[PDB]
């Protein structure tokens, strides 16, 4: 029988209502899994559920978060047949895609959810988002960092938020020994071109500390492309995301000026790539290079 | 029977193969398509800028360019087409948008992806669809068509949507400049250094439109915060889009730094919509006001 570890690692679906707002209460969710049925069925794996202390407020969480739920997997990874990791609804999409870099060689699901309300409440899609992690994680297992939402299972390095209130991979189909990376917080600017943009605006954008700029660029003035090729020749990695909703850059004026293609990446993807390639022992050339190569399932090349 | 002013300003539609541009081509093209000349389509005249504008290399003096254009045609058609590259079109039909107030005659943007001579072009239909809905379906604003829909020109974002409105299908014409600005439009992600965002700000920045979480979601991270108020206290206009493909901003730490929300509006009317109303001569509080109002359709209170 399936047995799956739950990580309660931050977010409002083990918090409750007070008149104050939402309110962390230590052990909450399992005592309200408790009385809800549905979750000890024949049919379902086995679950046991860790609080993090404090909990991760997803809208103020650092790449050291990553670092930690990434830790907590690798403690846990040889125990459980697969992971539910609940989170903040705001940052899942970076938190996911930070992971798919982070666990090399992972060959057990690990399913990122969250819900806006506590699971207890009408209004609440925790219990459904929970219930299917927890099914998805034993029966149905793609062996990657996934995300659930809105009734659909994502890949974790393709999905980008979809509604303010709430996740799309608009560039991949819905899908429906564990080495662990190091991250650290990195200086990367993710900016967006428009007509018109000035020399100086796009040189304040590459000051120190900045190691990396992503540039979401339109589906060739001289003083644009001459701050980004002196900032490429001191080692600064420049990455073009053709942003809009869905498709990819085809890459040529900015190739001239150092920059590279990330393809179809989404932002979250492209971000947490970033932070991963910076944190190692990695040259900018090194990391231009593999910020273009397919890791983990994040981009499209052919 | 209506008379359509039709601006070809650039773009791939009016080309030959790659690409090269052939003065006149558009023209002689159209004159041979007899679909173009059916008793329910509207009689047309088309002006080819010389030279043509690259949709990849414009800035806000080829909005004004355009705006300018339509204002000297204004009172001598039914009704305005604006052929364009498709790249930036969402941002110039923005643009547009604001620059033309009391619009009382419709203005069409398209363009397409392969030369209108193509068989496998859009060109024809975007063009068809254009002329038919200048004349025939007037809406009198700037609305943009592509992918055979007709958008609000301020709600369209990239090949083309409009997310946060439903596809559409007292005054003269007042026409109003706008100028380049200095404007830093920012992605906010987790743990963004103090360092970073205080770089977004620096002079010559005079506004910024942060993209942050879910519903207005930034960080209470204090560095982000001192940042922004700091350009708060300066007179710099902060704008929060709240990233998501679709919805709404609602807001709160980011209003106590001095952030104001920019609703459900795409980032092609908030980036426009700030270069109009740095070029009007208005203080700071009067364009978080304004950025706030509806103008002109781009945003639901
Ligand atoms: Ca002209
Ligand atoms: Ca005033």
């Amino acid at each position: 029988k399936k047995s799956i570890y739950v990580a309660y690692t931050g977010g409002t679906i083990g918090m409750q209502r007070s008149d104050n707002g939402y309110i962390p209460v230590s052990g909450h969710l399992q005592r309200q899994l408790a009385l809800m049925p549905e979750f000890h069925d024949p049919e379902m794996p086995d679950f046991t559920i860790h609080e993090y202390a404090p909990l991760i407020d997803s809208s103020d969480m650092t790449p050291e978060d990553w670092q930690h739920i990434a830790n907590d997997i690798q403690q846990n990874y040889d125990l459980y047949d697969g992971f539910v990791i609940l989170h903040g609804t705001d940052t899942m999409a970076f938190t996911a895609s930070a992971l798919s870099f982070m666990l090399e060689n992972l060959a057990k699901p690990v399913i990122i959810t969250g819900s806006q309300i506590p699971l207890a409440e009408d209004a609440s899609d925790g219990q459904t988002n929970l219930l299917n992690a927890l099914y998805l994680a034993a029966n149905h297992p793609v062996n990657e960092v996934s995300l659930f939402f809105n009734n659909q299972l994502f890949r974790g390095n393709r999905t980008t938020k979809a509604h303010a209130d709430a996740f799309a991979s608009p560039n991949l189909s819905v899908l429906l020994p564990l080495i662990v990376h190091r991250i650290t917080p990195q200086p990367i600017g993710v900016v967006t071109i428009y007509p018109g943009i000035s020399g100086a605006v796009v040189r304040n954008f590459l000051l120190q500390p900045v190691k990396a700029l992503i540039l979401r660029s339109y589906g060739q003035k001289a003083e644009l492309l001459d701050e980004l090729k002196n900032a490429s020749d001191r080692g600064i990695v420049v990455v073009n995301l053709t942003q809009s909703i869905s498709g990819s850059v085809n890459m040529n004026a900015l190739a001239q000026a150092g920059v590279i293609s990330g393809f179809d990446m989404t932002v979250e993807a492209a971000l947490t790539k970033l932070h991963y390639l910076l944190s190692q022992s990695l040259s900018p050339n090194e990391i231009r290079q593999l910020m273009q190569q397919n890791l983990r399932g994040e981009l499209t090349d052919t």
